[PDB]
């Protein structure tokens, strides 16, 4: 004997069976997941922080002239400097025309503080994604690994189990991130040598301690302000600086099916998309699903605030009443909203947060709280004013 | 009892079981999908549109050297020059040692028809996707809503239907978009500050009536002409007119799996792909699938038109000969070839017709029509030429 | 009578079941996938490849200079010189004492070889997913093909088989490729009117035999020599080649889950994510799953060569003991670590070699053989250093 199913994959939610086999006392399955982890394969393209503009000691020459040839440094640069400042040596001796030369150069190398405060951008496509299931059947409690590469066959109070591949594997990971401290963005950042001066990138190189420094940051050569030697020239500020100020909100919390994002290893979890289907030695005559909601009355939205196109800049809250404290889902029956978390936890006390999203100001959608409806009338502001850079 | 099972995710194509519970009157269950709206999320980055040069009035200098500063208008231009020669002077008002000086400067803003007239570029991932299913239990008609971030339960016909989470959730977006009119394009389009001249994104801003007008437009200030004082400069026509020109075919019609697009709430529509499990209150022995697909044959394949490399170049036409007027599912087994339509109205006139695309010139593969086979021979011509810009 | 599964869409790991149906002798039912097929749907944006510069013979002026107007010509320029009279060289040559003037003007098309040796670069999206699954019923073998973009019935000894929709269509490639040789390329590459010098796309154009041929490799004008008139200028090594020595590996090796990556259709083979449904004519009374598994134990794991933040960097080797040669799954309980394969086969050699992913220096993973565990333990070195471009 062999019964199919599928269960939903979402954590929270369960799925109960009363699997009533002819011979006596009658069990009662319950399984549900209780974790996803969909780990991306991040490949390192390069980091970028703030720089540090080098410039050496210059070189006071006379009417001898020199030119300066080109070495290979960061946006190197050096002009030869034809005819600047009256002070002299001796009595004014250089003579041969120009009367004075002046060879000044400077390069970029990253500021000394980029090992502990840089950005990382890889380039990342999903590796794999497993989900964690706590089967209670009857009077056992076992926890089995359920994949996408590959089903999973296991053996649970005597019962033979097999957790067929997941459906899918969706991932709220672009294939191009960039990762700060515990934030994760996902920006087309510009590729390797192409960084653009006062933007991000304005410096690149594929490790902090590597080798391979790129800059653009339009480091130009000024000529030289009669009185004290030095070296004058123009630049950009930062455009790290500049991204700390531009970059939005992260992924960490635009992150689309209730999906929950993570730094350290960097995946996304409990990502709510899809199905589990099992499969067990049992007919499906002793099979009988159970499905205990909770009951809700009295529906009510309430739009606080809300912002017009931007990922999920809108803010329900639903005031309603509940016969038994439990687990609804939410949905959204009118395609002109989007619901950012795809269940919340009904409690008596009457009420529930949640995050939406559209891009028509002024919607008027229909949110859902397990079998009840009500609606939602709002008016939302458009999007905030970017951060104009070096004008 | 609980019975499981899964019909396909294609709009069309039904599922049909006849339900023989030993009890009476046979039942015939007919469940099929009707529609499926997947949306995204946009996150507006910024719009652009058609641009306005803006020239100040004209610094008539003297005796005089006005200097100039630097405005924070969009990209601001000034330069001030030595000549207006051509004489204009009378003494009475500069009885200067010294010639001429002038003063000229210019700077962007939208053109006044951006309101009525621009494209939007928003950074889109998918948010939800739910699909409409008819189901005809019996004598009775009831329409669920089925997600997939969350399965549903309901009840029909006095038996319990609960229809898991669909498969997976295939988009036809991608991660960057842009919105014109009526059109959608899977455009790069170029980052926020970062635009460049004559090219889409000459200007940038993040709303129509936003403050944070962005532009490189390459405004060069020229040297006046002896005569009448005015202020010559070099430009680089509106690359947003340019980009009229240059972009494709939008998503519109190139969209994959018979996916097909919309554009005031924008999204995607009857996307076939996946799959939708449902479970009931019945043994899997009362149930008994039906399947009846209209036979057909004498198939024949033929080319109109067809171009290389790009989204569905081709246009290929089925004659045939039916014994009943149906719905077919079209395939392709020639990894050469792939249809964008994945299902097709059976009529008894004998006329259909597919999109089908290949990067193979001269390509050899054979079209399915439910279960008759052809073959398909055509010659295709390379991709039309790119417009180039200003050279 | 109508019974349900689902098997895994992993090419290798079969599905056994043992259909004792009530009559006489008992069926071994055994499907397995054997190959897969995702073909995306290639839209040839551009081409690029080594560029040939181009200056004709120039034009040697008297004092009656001309002025050069503006030609249709890839990165065309030209430029009037005065008093750059090379002057002198046997008779007279503008007396005029004062200047006479040189035209000189170069402009780009694409190198001699760009037929036989040039990149692609492709908007692809997946465009159709089909796999092909060998049944063998008792003593009968048959294939039987299955899709995305809906089911298949198919009747194979004289039972009713409908293969439903394969739960997703997971793809390796993004929406932006460049097809080389047979190499494929996940690369942001440079829109089409966007090439830089010195970087891929320095020249661009939508086929070989193109005629909009667009360039930008910063051609500059120098000033004649005196001496033997000639036309001098500077320029950036073709981007092209500088792309050659850049561009990493390719995706055919660093493909996941593992996809196996083809050249000539360009697709992906045997991708090992979701799951393939069927249902028959046999009450789940008659079925029952068999599940034989290699049995192996002392397990080992052994890292070679390791490398940090890139697409599986490193090597993973398992030594083991088997009961049976067999085909075993392969997993990572850690989400510090992923792995590339998702099966491997069982010898009784006892080698095992696999290769893993991880972006954190000093990991320390548990992989798993079928139902065997292991740790491994190492220490990986940073990401080669990129490979600095014209400074
Ligand atoms: C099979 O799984 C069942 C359910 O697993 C759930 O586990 C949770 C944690 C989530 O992962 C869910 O998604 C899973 O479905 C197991 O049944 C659970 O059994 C435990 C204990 O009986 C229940 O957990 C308790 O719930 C009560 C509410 O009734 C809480 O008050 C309680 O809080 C504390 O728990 C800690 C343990 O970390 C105690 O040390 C602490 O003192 C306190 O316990 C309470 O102590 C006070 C005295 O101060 C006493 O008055 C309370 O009676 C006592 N509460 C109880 C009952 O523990 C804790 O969270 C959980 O609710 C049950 N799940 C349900 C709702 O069915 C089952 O045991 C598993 N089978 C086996 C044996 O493996
Ligand atoms: C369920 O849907 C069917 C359509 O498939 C409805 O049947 C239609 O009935 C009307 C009048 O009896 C006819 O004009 C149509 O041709 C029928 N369509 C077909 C093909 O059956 C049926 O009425 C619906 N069930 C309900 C709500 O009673
Ligand atoms: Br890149
Ligand atoms: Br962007
Ligand atoms: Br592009
Ligand atoms: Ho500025
Ligand atoms: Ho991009
Ligand atoms: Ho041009
Ligand atoms: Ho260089």
């Amino acid at each position: 004997y062999e019964h199919s199913t599928v269960m939903p994959n979402v954590v929270g939610f369960p799925y109960k069976a009363h699997i009533e086999r002819p011979g006596y006392s009658p069990l009662t399955l319950q399984m549900q997941v209780v974790e996803t982890s969909l780990e991306p394969t991040l490949n390192l393209e390069y980091i970028t922080c703030e720089y540090k503009t080098v410039v050496p000691s210059p070189y006071v020459k006379c009417c001898g002239a020199s030119e300066c040839s080109t070495k290979e440094k960061p946006d190197y640069q050096c002009k030869v400097y034809t005819g600047v400042y009256p002070f002299m040596w001796g009595g004014a001796y250089c003579f041969c025309d120009s009367e004075n030369t002046q060879l000044s150069e400077a390069y970029v190398d990253r500021s000394d503080v980029c090992r502990h405060d840089h950005a990382s951008a890889y380039k990342a496509h999903t590796a794999s994604l497993k989900a964690k299931v706590r089967v209670m059947y009857g009077n056992v409690n076992q926890t089995v690994d359920v994949y996408v590469n590959g089903d999973h066959a296991v053996t649970i109070g005597g019962t033979q189990f097999i957790f067929g591949p997941l459906s899918s594997a969706w991932t709220p990971f672009d294939n191009k991130i960039v990762v700060y401290k515990d934030e994760v963005f996902n920006q087309d950042f510009p590729p390797y040598g192409s960084g653009q001066p006062g933007r991000f990138g304005d410096i690149q190189s594929r490790t902090v301690e590597s080798n391979d420094l790129y800059a653009n940051t339009a480091l130009k050569l000024a000529r030289p302000s009669p009185g004290m030697v030095h070296v004058p020239y123009t630049q950009t500020p930062s455009g790290f600086k500049y991204w700390l100020k531009e970059k939005g909100t992260a992924l960490n919390t635009k992150a689309p099916f209730g999906c929950q994002i993570k730094t350290n290893p960097v995946r996304a979890m409990n990502c709510a998309v899809g199905n589990i289907p099992v499969s067990m030695n049992l007919p499906d005559s002793a099979f009988t699903r159970i499905v205990e909601a909770p009951t809700i009355i009295d529906l009510t939205c309430t739009v606080a605030t809300c912002t017009h196109s931007s990922d999920f800049g809108g803010v329900l809250t639903l005031t309603y009443k509940t016969n038994k404290n439990g687990d609804c889902s939410v949905h959204s029956h009118s395609n002109v909203a989007t619901l950012q978390e795809a269940t919340a936890k009904v409690k008596t006390a009457g009420k529930v947060t949640l995050h939406f999203s559209t891009a028509s100001a002024s919607p008027s959608f229909v949110v859902s709280l397990c079998s009840a409806r009500a609606t939602c009338s709002a008016s939302c502001e458009p999007p905030k004013d970017h951060i104009v850079p070096y004008a």
